[PDB]
């Protein structure tokens, strides 16, 4: 009664698995953010009458996002942090672990609640990504690959695109990415600001 959905991780990362610098992103990509927004917000139309997605994030990611952009708009935010500390949010949820967030979500958004959960995303940062990679329900990574070894000080925790992980994690066809995300998605290299990047979807078997 708690294991009733897969998790999806969404991340932008360099070819060296770099995700962050000096507690922020070290690139400026508005289209890449709009992608993150489309994907994390997308609900099939028939369901969209009553259903919403969830974004789970570490408290350091929470702080990292500019004040203007919180909570992240038409999704259910849950911030994961290990001491019932002092957050202070407009209906904004707190849990001490990934599984405690899941239980809090299923208790709050039940068979009867007006709002119903479609998909659940883990949106960072490295510490929460590491918990999600270890979680038996994670089966999908939405990766934006950034083809530049931009200096980072925080890294994604498991080299899921490298040969050692290649019997577990498989890159899907672009048409399957678009089928999952519900829209046409740019295919191949996109250039904003001196770097190529591209959108990928990886899966593993549960
Ligand atoms: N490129 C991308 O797509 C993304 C990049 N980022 C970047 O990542 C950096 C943040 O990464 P990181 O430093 O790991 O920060 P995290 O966001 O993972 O936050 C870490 C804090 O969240 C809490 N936490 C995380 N995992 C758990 C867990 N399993 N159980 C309990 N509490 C947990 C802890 O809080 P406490 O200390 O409260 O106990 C921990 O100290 C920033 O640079 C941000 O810009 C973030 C998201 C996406
Ligand atoms: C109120 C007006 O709102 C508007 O007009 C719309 C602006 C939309 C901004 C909100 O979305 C943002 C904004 C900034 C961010 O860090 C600056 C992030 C964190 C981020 C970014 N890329 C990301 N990209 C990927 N592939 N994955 C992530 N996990 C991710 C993550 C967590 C998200």
């Amino acid at each position: 009664m708690n294991q009733q959905k897969s998790l999806t991780l969404i991340v932008a990362l360099t070819t060296s698995y770099g995700i962050g610098r000096s507690n922020s992103l070290p690139w400026k990509l508005k289209k890449e953010i709009s992608y993150f927004k489309r994907v994390t917000s997308f609900v099939p139309t028939f369901d969209s009458f009553e259903s919403m997605n969830v974004v789970l994030m570490g408290r350091k990611t929470w702080e990292s996002i500019p004040l203007q952009f919180r909570p992240l708009k038409g999704r259910i935010n849950v911030v994961i942090t290990r001491n019932e500390s002092l957050d202070l949010g407009n209906g904004i949820h707190s849990a001490k672990s990934l599984d405690h967030a899941l239980e809090l979500l299923y208790r709050t958004y039940g068979s009867e609640s007006s709002v119903q959960i479609n998909r659940i995303f883990v949106i960072g940062g490295a510490q929460l990504y590491k918990a999600a990679m270890d979680h038996p329900k994670l089966d999908r990574i939405m990766a934006t690959i950034i083809y530049k070894d931009i200096h980072c000080d925080v890294f994604f925790p498991l080299k899921f695109r490298d040969k050692e992980w290649s019997s577990v994690w498989k890159k899907e066809k672009h048409s399957d990415l678009e089928s999952w995300v519900g829209t046409k998605v740019p295919h191949g290299k996109i250039n904003e600001d001196g770097f190529d990047y591209e959108f990928e979807m990886w899966t593993r078997d549960l």
